[PDB]
């Protein structure tokens, strides 16, 4: 049944694990929020460019062009994915310490107790006082997209996904999308003599898609008595591994043979002379073995050109980079570690009054890294002890420039490398991605761990009906319409298979546990609870604590 | 260094004959008729004005 005064569905915001045999479990994660969605400030579609004569206009300052061309709407999306929005922290320790892989299998969604109130001002003598009362008669608008027509606009990257506290209220994410403005820009540096091209083209007959909600899909009206119900939608996806690698290239294989035992703690073992060492190396016109120079089955990990950026049609634009451990060189760049900005409500502290709070992330799996300054190239025919001429370091200039070096634009990438999958991320972290409709696919996504193969879950659009005044004039440039807002009740359930680990190893290994206050360290346990007026604040977790053998 | 005699069946054709190939069945992926337009500065969700 259903009908005004009676709720059409139920709030149920926790976790439950099942074990459906040796060492699987099925994670069931509901999660559920208070929508507050406000009357569009435009009923209709807009296409709008934002372009920077400040900011471009001088010189050198290219890398913060955000100049571009969207297609507003009045529609607003509920966005579900984030890690921060499912799991609360301690499900994510318990997950992150005692598993090895997990993956996705199932998502639902639920729209309920839809409320709708207006607003009239009265009597704006002395204050005004604001009144609000119910529309029993009004109804929200929803449209599911299904077969991903529209384009695919994940929410986090703004972070405008639904907020990560259970008992706060959220609110939904203004759709739009990009268009193709094809614009036009020039390279300085910092002072230099000359112009500026700085300009944006005229829309394209060839390139140019303009959607509209309306005519692209089917839209259900709920008033209150109502409730909207997404079908299970089901994951194709590969699993992602839980546990970190350690093991670099050069811990690859079997160790040397040393001569003997070591006499006390203190002392270090020896090894067989290079010369007279046993081995396959690539070198050549030298007889050596040496735990450098000998071969590896594949290359973990690989230099990368960073901080490049490449310019198409659009514009300039820092091309992706793996994510990788930073090496002791501390150098954050080369190896491409993530580096977030979000709000008080996916984050922060209520207590900063910064108005975003930011975080590095750098990536565990510490086999793959890169220290810049130590990569070297040495010159052919090889030599031991290479003069300054027969070695390339990375101090030396290129092309006459300072602060450019090589392994700024040396790329390894090869037949022969192999690195680890990324890690997700708790709060901030991205679930999942749809895969670009380019026949020649790139083998991960920078940001999601996971990639829907063939069709990704729908994106779920809300807007609140018009509703109109006793005048109405279809031709009039103004539109006035009665002040409106809603709520209602968000509602999902996301289920994933897991595997629990198995440990061999004797010593203990690494987990994830709270620590005492007053102490700094990262763990320290004041941040995951709340300060004496309610304000909180989430922040990080590590993942992968769990070390694991590559090879 | 091939060479047709040795490697091949020869058909002989005369006025009168003719020659029919099987049919031959292609194993290949589709393409795509629709050209993209998306950079990568045009991926993902703009920013809200």
């Amino acid at each position: 049944g259903g009908g005004v005064g009676v709720s059409t569905g139920s709030y149920d915001n926790q976790t439950h694990y099942k074990f459906l045999g040796d060492g699987w479990v099925e994670i069931t994660a509901y999660s559920t929020r208070m929508v507050h969605l406000n009357m569009p400030k435009s009923e209709n579609y807009c296409r709008v460019r934002v372009h920077n004569t400040n900011d471009t206009g001088t010189a050198s300052h290219m890398a913060m062009d955000d100049a571009h061309e969207q297609i507003w709407t009045p529609w607003s999306l509920v966005d579900a994915n984030a890690w921060g929005v499912w799991f609360q922290p301690s499900d994510w320790q318990y997950i992150s310490n005692n598993m090895i892989h997990i993956n996705l299998h199932s998502l639902d969604q639920e729209l309920f107790n839809v409320v709708i109130k207006t607003v009239t001002e009265q009597n704006t003598g002395a204050e005004a006082i604001k009144v609000y009362n119910n529309d029993l008669t009004a109804a929200m608008m929803v449209a599911l997209d299904s077969n991903n027509i529209l384009p695919y606009t994940p929410a986090i990257d703004n972070q405008e996904t639904l907020g990560f506290y259970p008992w706060k209220p959220t609110i939904p994410s203004p759709y739009r999308y990009y268009f193709s403005c094809d614009r036009n820009l020039s390279v300085t540096y910092k002072d230099e003599a000359g112009t500026i091209t700085d300009t944006m083209g005229l829309a394209s007959g060839l390139n140019s898609q303009f959607f509209t909600i309306e005519n692209t899909q089917r839209i259900n009206l709920l008033r209150t008595g109502d409730e909207y119900a997404t079908g299970t939608y089901y994951f194709d996806t590969e699993p992602i591994r839980l546990t970190h690698t350690w093991q670099t290239n050069r811990h690859l294989g079997q160790p040397p043979q040393i001569t003997e035992l070591p006499s006390s703690d203190t002392a270090n073992a020896t090894l067989t002379a290079r010369g007279y060492r046993s081995g396959l190396t690539q070198i050549q016109g030298r007889n050596d073995v040496t735990e450098a120079t000998r071969v590896r089955p594949a290359q973990v990990g690989f230099c990368q050109p960073h901080d490049n950026f490449e310019t198409s049609r659009a514009g300039p634009f820092k091309v992706p980079v793996v994510p990788a451990d930073i090496t002791q060189g501390l150098d954050h760049d080369a190896n491409g570690s993530l580096r977030y900005t979000y709000d008080k409500q996916h984050g922060q502290s209520w207590a900063s009054q910064n108005n975003k709070d930011r975080y590095t992330w750098d990536a565990v799996n510490y086999d793959s890294g890169r220290w810049t300054n130590n990569c070297f190239i040495q010159s052919v025919p090889f030599t031991s002890e290479p003069n300054a001429n027969q070695i390339l370091t990375n101090r030396d200039n290129l092309a006459g420039k300072t602060d450019i070096h090589f392994t700024n634009a040396f790329n390894s990438y090869g037949p022969l490398t192999a690195f680890p999958h990324p890690a997700p991320i708790y709060p901030q972290g991205q679930i999942w991605d749809k895969e670009l409709d380019l026949e020649h696919k790139p083998r991960l996504h920078t940001q999601a761990p996971f990639v829907c193969k063939n069709n990704a879950p729908g994106q779920l659009l809300v807007r609140l009906a018009p509703n109109l005044t006793d005048q109405y004039d279809p031709n009039s440039s103004n539109l006035s319409r009665i002040v409106t807002y809603g709520t209602f009740f968000w509602k999902g359930k996301l289920t994933l298979k897991a595997k629990m680990r198995p440990n061999a190893t004797w010593n203990p290994v690494f987990q994830i546990s709270a620590t005492n206050q007053g102490t700094n360290d990262y763990m320290s346990i004041e941040r995951w609870l709340p300060t004496a007026t309610g304000n909180i604040t989430n922040v990080p977790l590590l993942s992968r604590p769990v070390a694991r053998n590559t090879y």
